[PDB]
């Protein structure tokens, strides 16, 4: 009979990857699909050609912003901000950025050690069960980030309350994501106005908007600056520690192992980032120009879907691609943080969030365990994350 052009993305759920990927990757691992907004384009499903269409620049971030451009998806900001990281490189501003947002600041580990500590204090003073999404990983990350950043605390919960919006992955434009943007931008241009902020991302940002070497740079920039960083850390941390922490309470051996050797915990927080389904669409890039990829001659104008977990489980790179392997000689090698240009910033933050995480948890909840059983988890649909809902846990 007629069947319609396979559709993206497959499934929504997080805790498995679908058969149905490396049987794509085997007979097709370029083929082309159909977005949620009618578009056609390319998903991309194996290591090398991953690679190979991440590390072109000639399949372009920016020009997916493109009017009239096959989308993947709506804008939720501004086109120009699909171009944020180049942005703030052309403002001059990329080594400032890039190093305000490591783990490496004195006292940062330690403030995450205390809070993750607390948060679980608390979900143990509650009792069984506990969500640990909604009460451990998001918080972590929400407090994280405003450390990071250098803003207050107490102002964290209402800047994360956008994300359920702002990383949407809709058909059409969400008329919700431009009220909350404008919002969020106008708070974080008071806050480089604010002369308490002096630490962090915006501390450091609000005395260069004062330098005379960045005087035309624009405020809208550096205000951007804080509320993606914000925004893009702490969804991206959140949602990956919360996958993390399922597919380690599946695994009571390598929980066990990792309570018992600590020292392991960073091998482990690499293989669960490196099988890691958080996000929920392939990367998506507008050719500019006709490239030949695998069997296929892209032309200029295409979208093509960089789809990570088709690159972390390909068996030609990663052998027993579904096993956590505290030994592989590639362990970096996946592709969780991207590659080439718009490689993540935020690698070594998101690793030491993870890491702390999951090293507080095994201490306090060594017994951690699924409060419900795994299919009763409500993964969130239409977002640019694989999120369970709701997190129940017993330990
Ligand atoms: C485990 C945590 C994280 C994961 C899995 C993750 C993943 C990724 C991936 C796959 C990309 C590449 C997107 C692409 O090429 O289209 C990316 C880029 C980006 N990430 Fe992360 N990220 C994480 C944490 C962070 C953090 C903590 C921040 C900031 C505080 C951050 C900020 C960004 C930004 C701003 C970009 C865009 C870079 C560019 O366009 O050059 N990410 N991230
Ligand atoms: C309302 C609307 C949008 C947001 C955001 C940003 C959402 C978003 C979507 C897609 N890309 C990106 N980034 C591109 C790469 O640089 C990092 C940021 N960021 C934070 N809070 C909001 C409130
Ligand atoms: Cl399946
Ligand atoms: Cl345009
Ligand atoms: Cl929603
Ligand atoms: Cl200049
Ligand atoms: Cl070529
Ligand atoms: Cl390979």
């Amino acid at each position: 009979t007629a069947t319609v052009l396979l559709e993206v993305p497959f499934s929504a759920r997080g805790d498995r990857i679908p058969d149905a990927v490396a049987e794509l990757r085997t007979r097709e691992p370029i083929r082309k699909v159909r977005t949620i907004t009618g578009a056609e384009a390319w998903l991309v499903s194996s290591y090398a050609l991953c690679t190979q269409v991440l590390e072109d620049r000639r399949f372009s971030m920016k020009e997916t912003a493109a009017a009239g451009a096959p989308r993947l998806n709506a804008l939720t900001v501004p086109p120009e901000v699909v171009n944020n990281m180049g942005n703030i490189a052309d403002a001059g501003l990329r080594k400032a950025v890039m190093k305000a947002i490591t783990p490496k600041a004195p006292g940062l580990e330690q403030f995450l050690r205390d809070t993750a500590n607390s948060l679980l204090d608390n979900l143990i003073t509650e009792g069984a069960p506990a969500d640990l999404r909604n009460d451990f990983a998001d918080p972590l990350a929400t407090a994280l980030h405003c450390k990071v950043l250098g803003i207050p605390q107490e102002d964290g919960p209402k800047l994360f309350r956008s994300l359920s919006i702002a990383f949407m992955s809709s058909a059409d434009p969400i008329p919700a994501a431009k009220i909350n943007w404008d919002r969020d931008i106008e708070y974080m241009a008071g806050i480089l106005e604010n002369p308490n902020i002096t630490t962090g991302l915006m501390g450091e940002l609000s005395r260069l908007r004062k330098d005379p070497a960045y005087s035309h740079v624009s405020d809208e920039l550096f205000a951007t600056i804080g509320v993606t960083f914000f925004g893009a850390g702490v969804i991206s941390t959140g949602s990956f520690l919360t996958t993390a922490l399922i597919s380690l309470i599946q695994r009571p051996q390598l929980r066990n192992l990792l309570h018992e050797k600590p020292e392991l915990i960073p091998a482990g927080v690499e293989e669960l980032l490196r099988i890691n389904l958080s996000f929920a669409d392939g990367l998506p890039r507008l050719a500019t120009a006709d490239i030949q990829v695998g069997d296929v001659l892209v032309r200029k104008g295409e979208l093509v879907l960089v789809l990570l977990e088709g690159a972390n489980f390909d068996p030609e790179h990663f052998p027993n691609p579904g096993s956590i392997e505290l030994d592989r000689p590639n362990p970096t090698s996946h592709l969780a943080f991207g590659r080439g240009q718009h490689f993540c910033p935020g690698s070594a933050l998101g690793r030491r969030h993870a890491q702390i995480g999951i090293e507080a948890l095994l201490k306090k909840m060594p017994g951690v365990d699924l409060a419900v059983p795994i299919d009763q988890l409500v993964w969130r649909t239409r977002f640019q994350r694989r999120i369970p809902e709701r997190l129940p846990v017993l330990w």
